[PDB]
DNA sequence: CGGCCTACG
DNA sequence: CGTAG
DNA sequence: GCCG
């Protein structure tokens, strides 16, 4: 009955079993944080299951045949059903090592791997981390500078405000080049940690160098806090507030009008959905999905798409609007 | 047994 | 390694 | 951890 990937079932924003989907997710990230991306990925999906379920999960027997319950995460929600609480999670969030790595990893710059490594070198607060700095990249010291910003939701009338001088600098480096919001905000969220935008042009090639003219413009606005050819900008936007301003991360992304259905599936997200989605592709279909495009490896040709639609019709899925991709 | 998404900076 | 969805 |  429940569709096994999860790009084959809808994901609305808000849902019915968040109690036990947040739980099975600290297991999950805990999992990447021992370097188990296997066993992550297992309580991911079994925490989108729950989130495509139509109602509250109250007994154990509503779990039996779906896909990704096994022995584990049956018992951690029996537990959590029986109890309210499960020892196995409880005990990861109350570890030095849980939320220490959670610390490190949620700063700008910082994976699990180099988070364990100043986990083991005896690193606990991010103040430990500024007594070292020459042990920090660019990055990072951007990450840790602007760490308390950084942490403060992102919210609408934020994402208009950046929306707009992104389109002034996008309009003054390339007239009649556009703006699509992405990421979560284009799924429905109200809140966020950053704010991701795609920019096109309708002529082909005519994005070409469009990044640094955007990136130049928005610096000497005096806009950038932080930016790294190339297609990709992980931005620290120095935004305006009454009074005064806050860092912001952005994320912009230039592609060629013919990727653009690609491109804007793969940042539209959310992730989950779309590591799902290009294993579907590749596993079910036997086509080769990324941001770019969808390769069929026997005719050697690329997939021409006008519309997420288009792509998901090539692959067998009923549609999804980005309001149900909240997997 | 062995995969688990697939890119760019 | 980090980043992204 | 689950499953093809
Ligand atoms: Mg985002
Ligand atoms: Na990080
Ligand atoms: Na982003």
């Amino acid at each position: 009955w429940m569709p096994a990937y999860a790009c084959q079932r809808p994901t609305p924003l808000t849902h019915h079993n968040t109690g036990l989907s947040e739980a099975l997710e600290i297991l999950a990230e805990a999992a990447g944080f021992e370097g188990s991306e296997g066993r992550l990925l297992t309580f991911c999906r079994a925490a989108s299951v729950l989130k495509a379920l139509p109602s509250p999960v109250t007994t154990l027997s509503q779990l039996q045949g779906l896909p990704h319950f096994g022995e584990h995460s049956s018992r951690v929600v029996q537990e959590l059903l029986e109890h309210g609480v499960c020892e196995e999670v409880e005990r990861v969030r109350r570890s030095e090592r849980y939320q220490t790595m959670k610390l490190f990893t949620q700063i700008f710059g910082v994976g699990v791997k180099t988070a364990d490594r100043w986990y083991r070198e005896g690193l606990r607060t991010l103040d430990d981390l500024r007594e070292q700095p020459q042990k920090l990249t660019q990055q990072q010291k951007a990450g840790l500078q602007h760490h308390q910003d950084l942490s403060t939701p992102v919210l609408r009338s934020d994402v208009d405000a950046l929306q707009q001088v992104v389109e002034e600098a996008v309009g003054q480096a390339l007239p009649g080049a556009t703006v699509t919001l992405t990421g979560g905000f284009r799924r429905g969220k109200l809140q966020g940690h950053d704010v991701d935008f795609l920019i096109t042009h309708p002529k082909e090639g005519q994005e070409a160098g469009l990044l640094p003219r955007v990136m130049c413009r928005l610096q000497d606005q005096g806009l950038i806090l932080y930016h790294q050819a190339f297609e990709r900008s992980f931005c620290i936007f120095r935004l305006p507030q009454p009074g005064s301003w806050k860092a912001v991360r952005v994320d912009l992304v230039v592609a060629p009008v013919s990727q653009f259905p690609f491109a804007l599936l793969g940042w539209t997200g959310s992730k989950l959905f779309q590591r799902e989605l290009r294993r579907f592709s590749r596993k079910e279909k036997g086509l080769w999905l990324n941001s770019h495009g969808l390769f069929d490896p026997e005719q050697k040709t690329f997939f021409q798409a006008a519309s997420e639609e288009d792509i998901f019709r090539h692959l067998g899925l009923e549609y999804l609007p980005p309001e149900q991709r909240n997997a």
